[PDB]
């Protein structure tokens, strides 16, 4: 099985306890390591932080102890303007710049692939998208022919629905592509004024308006579009969505007036860490969906949305018993990675959870 583990740059400037560096990172635990965001200029892949390439070298290091490592480095993001991986990807000239400009990079800074996180492309993009797959990989694999192991190429991909049909032609890029990462934790938040969970990992016989928007439909669509299933993998997350509370209500349907306020460390409204979240738990209310087997937990006009050891072991057992490639963790930096917030003196523990099952099965 694969563990597919992202590691974010901006994760290095959160104060105290917070900070995390690549060094944190244990080299045992996945099996793939994704250092997050690299930029694009001057149509060529680059740097984003100012000092990444101090970064590149910290997290690639930690193949000297586990020589059976893969790191991998991601272009786009969020931040990176979609529209700019549009107008790179639609021109020929700027297309072949760009892919001719990867495998040099790769190999200067000791990366052993990329993963393309072009967050969604629109409906004028999908054939695009495809194309620039087709030519990176053929270029992957023209590089090898120098003697060295051939580039690894994935792709983080949305678990919408629509978002799927709307820019990825699957059974083409599938083909092309080493593995492929399902965002299976964005079905909700803050868009809306009420009160859900973003990672269920079944529909709950509840509502119906949105049978979509859970990861077992996630799951079966891809693999009804072509997706091999020994190259799809779930993706698992170690943060919470948080939002405040419009009323005192607190079950299902709860009125909300927006994101919930800042966590200590990753200062950003309507997410907060594993780590933060156990805090949290002191003195909150927890509740658990029995339809969509996730917790979440309440205090005050707080409302928490995540996933806790269980939540996670049981979306574990679910893309073993399909029979998936494995498990994509987004954020080890998210995770309690210094094991000193959630009682057990256990670092990882969400990451570890997951690399726990998949080691039985
Ligand atoms: C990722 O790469 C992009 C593209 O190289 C980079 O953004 C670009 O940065 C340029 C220089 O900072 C911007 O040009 C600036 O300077 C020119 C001439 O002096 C001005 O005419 C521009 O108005 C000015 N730009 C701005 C926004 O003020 C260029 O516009 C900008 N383009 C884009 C699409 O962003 C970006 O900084 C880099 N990311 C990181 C984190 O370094």
């Amino acid at each position: 099985y694969k563990l597919i583990c992202y590691y974010t740059s901006w994760s290095q400037y959160r104060e105290g306890d917070g900070s995390c560096f690549p060094d944190a990172i244990d080299p045992f635990l996945c099996t793939h390591v994704i250092y997050s965001f690299a930029n694009i200029s001057n149509n060529e892949i680059d740097t984003w932080e100012w000092n990444d390439v101090t970064l590149y070298d910290t997290l690639n290091t930690l193949k000297n102890r586990n020589p059976n490592l893969k790191t991998l480095l991601s272009v786009g993001g969020w931040n990176f303007g979609s529209e700019r991986f549009s107008k790179i990807a639609s021109k020929t000239q700027s297309r072949r710049t760009f892919i001719k400009s990867v495998p040099p990079f790769l190999r200067t800074h000791g990366f052993d692939g990329l993963d393309l996180a072009w967050l969604y492309p629109g409906w004028r993009d999908k054939r695009h998208l495809t194309t620039l797959v087709k030519e990176m990989k053929a270029e992957f694999v023209r590089e090898a022919q120098a003697g060295t192991e051939q580039l690894l190429l994935s792709a983080a991909v949305p678990a919408g629905k629509i978002a799927i049909d709307r820019g990825y032609d699957i059974a083409q890029i599938s083909r092309h592509l080493d593995f492929i990462s399902l965002l299976t934790y964005d079905f909700h938040g803050g868009w809306r004024g009420t009160v859900g969970h973003h990672s269920p990992l079944f529909r709950g016989n509840s509502d119906g308006s949105s049978r979509f928007s859970n990861a077992d439909y996630a799951v079966s669509y891809m693999l009804r579009l072509g997706a091999p299933a020994n190259k799809l993998v779930m993706g698992i997350p170690t943060f919470g969505r948080s939002y405040t509370l419009a009323s005192s209500k607190t079950d299902v349907g709860a009125p909300i007036s927006g994101p919930g306020i800042p966590g200590q460390f990753t200062k950003e409204k309507g997410t907060l860490a594993y780590y933060e979240i156990c805090d949290f738990l002191h003195g909150a209310t927890t509740h658990r969906f029995r339809d969509q087997q996730v917790p979440y937990a309440t205090k005050g006009n707080q409302w928490v949305a995540y996933d806790d050891q269980e939540s996670v072991k049981n979306k574990a057992r679910y893309l073993k018993n399909r029979q998936l490639a494995g498990a994509m963790v987004w954020a080890l930096d998210l995770d309690d990675f210094r094991g000193t917030f959630c009682g057990q003196n256990l670092t990882f523990p969400l990451t570890s959870a997951i690399k726990d099952v998949l080691a039985r099965v």
